[PDB]
């Protein structure tokens, strides 16, 4: 309702417990071409594709607010290209965009859930075991927050049935308003991600149409 | 916040070798901010996200004055720097997305993901400073001719996350945008030229 | 605000000469804060004041990473590390008092006043960062043994000042918080074991 | 309703214009005994026996908000000491929570009202010819203030039918508050507390069961 | 005794770069030979040579405490170090021999011939000290992940040389063998995860 910093601006980046993840380095001996996409594209944030989503006050604790893996298909620009090639390896780097009303109330939680978890439930109890970040829903500045290649082979086929290192955010505490009249602001988060320094494809193949 | 992906676009440099002369503008248009003719807004809080707020191509036509010497030149060529300010209180909520399409591109629709792989800049609404940003001139001729409108390059601003404001029984507080602009540093005409009367 | 009126507690540096081994724990395991089972609650503004918010004893099950390894060890020593967060906009009022009880009092009721006299915190319902305070193991014997709980320094968290918002139509504004916790830096198990299955 | 501070945050202690007093020290060599109280009573703060009140918007300026007279009854743990001797000495320390919403406004008065002064009126025309403050009812921090030892004697008997400098605070300006919808908060403050330097009892007696 | 035609085998610093974490284990684990959970056999004057006296695969199975900790983790990788036992006086005579089985082979029979074409070695009854040998990390992939079993290397314990002793009218007098493991210096687990209730 105005400019002023009775808000979180927690930019922060809470040290996510986890090492460097090497990307394209490790698939580089193994593809018998020498690829690499535009720089440009390293450049900007862009709304992944299911980048949108919003909070409601009727929200429970411990639903996914969203539950995505790691993969070209968090760009536009890197969807778009995997249909060029056969594989990618490499880290991304995603901000979430929660700034919401300052009479809203409630706190969210970011965890990088490792590959070969069972999918599915992911109860609230659990969220915080794995390398998390604790967000409020007020918060001003873009989340920056890593999503690293955490794997078991060389690269990922651009088929990407393979296990990536997905990320969930899952709401922790319920979403309040604070506001006299008649109105809880629903708060619309969004989602922009960019490859991370040495995000690769590896072979390329025909542009098939029906991707 | 004026660091888009864009490299700098040289003009009246890459033109002087094949325009007869390069006119020069009197200095005081260079300090002073003017009201674009359409760069004006006014979002509500039922104004759904994806909407185009305004779209403006760069051109003398964006300032008055430089309108009226265009009638006086055959040419023009050069950037221009422009700036958005936004009317909201510490009570609001909303985002807003500018972006730099380039002089090239398909018109129709934008849905609120496309808009941001332009090199572009999000703003919230409870920005009290102008918003300042350039508008290059990205072409491939060397200098646009002034008679003619041909494709430059255009700010859109899309509303990107709604608004989500209180508001009194009346009048349920829009949040308005105005848009401003200047000459860029290098911003010429060509050729010096007796002004048509139907100009 | 980690200033509370107590000793440094020392732990697995008393217990050493008497136990068959000092096992170490997974230093990862040091360096995420994990979300007790019983640490969270929501204050309502019709909340009386002097409720227990969450009440926790100091043990391996506060961590479900220090369950899991308690089941292979016969006893264990040491302190831990915890953290509270409060969930409330600058809009809001009401205070929350936090103590270290000793770990031997006789259970029951405990006023609004008598909270304040164990070493303890005061917080506001508006602090944005998380509350940290140490949870020390303070105890009569050398180390505790995993198979049987026996008494250990709690937590105890009461509503101290009521709440204090205005609310819209749904659903009055809860102020909620939760409770994580870690291992502090001499939290050590003493003998390795065989896991019963039934443990 | 807010993190932010659009409070005030006046833990500003103005200067009291009194001189320090003597505690203990003068009434050492009359006591027979040495006697000593617990260093970690001198440690935290704790809520005063009669430590809670609460402002309501339709408190008149100049009711007294409280009026508690300096002695061993301030501290539950001096309280409790007070029946094993007879006679105390020295100052006290005094913390006043004053944390209302950030919607609300009005401001009290608290006074070192000297000893021998009549009780009872105590009017807010002259509640600030004492030495006093003047206090925010949305102040965050807790304000420290002295309540010190003005006597005529050496100590107080401990059964305290003394004239002890007592600390009187009274609402000056009425609690009005800000927000659009039909409810004014009422601000719950309350009263911490803990011995100066010099604080003590003096001789030990039987610790009466009725005190 | 420990020189069969192997090369060393990396483990936990070929699969660092790609492992979120690389968590370390109670160093007192490292320090005590448990047995394994078939590694028990019993040989009779009259077993004829050629058949298996056991067989079994690398992995935290082998070891109860490591198989314990698996259920913390997503993934695992690292040799192990094992012993076998005989109990066998000076009056007998037969051998035994041990392979290393790579993880990728057809199951079935194998010859008493075939076995020595392993990295193998061969074994007296009459060997007073336990015979330690390594079980190497042999693989494709850079770490195996703890809730799929997938092939890894394997002992094969096969009767080389039938036993000659004498023996009372009662009980023939087996010699009987057991196997006892412990990890390496480099078996690591790879991220720290919730353990999941059926693990």
């Amino acid at each position: 309702e105005a400019s002023g910093q009775d808000l979180v601006p927690a930019a922060v980046e809470q040290a996510v417990p986890i090492q460097p993840v090497a990307g394209a380095a490790l698939a580089a001996p193994a593809a018998g071409q020498i690829n690499q996409i535009d720089p440009w594209i390293f450049q900007n944030f862009v709304q992944c594709p299911l980048g949108e989503f919003s909070i409601s006050p009727r929200n429970t604790p411990g639903e996914i607010l969203f539950d995505l893996a790691l993969g070209p298909g968090l760009n536009p620009y890197l969807a778009h290209l995997s249909a060029m090639y056969t594989g990618w390896v490499g880290n991304m780097e995603v901000q979430l965009v929660l700034a919401g009303n300052a009479f809203t109330a409630g706190k969210v939680v970011v965890a990088l859930v490792p590959p070969y978890f069972p999918k599915g439930s992911l109860t609230t109890a659990q969220i915080t075991c794995f390398p998390h970040v604790m967000c409020d829903v007020r918060t001003l500045e873009p989340i920056q927050l890593p999503l690293l290649d955490v794997r078991r082979v060389l690269w990922h086929a651009t088929q990407d049935q393979e296990e990536s290192m997905r990320l969930v955010c899952m709401l922790y505490t319920p979403l309040r308003t604070n506001s006299p009249g008649d109105e809880s602001f629903v708060v619309s988060g969004r989602l922009l991600s960019k490859p991370a320094a040495d995000f690769n494809f590896v072979y390329l193949t025909p542009p098939i149409e029906r991707t």
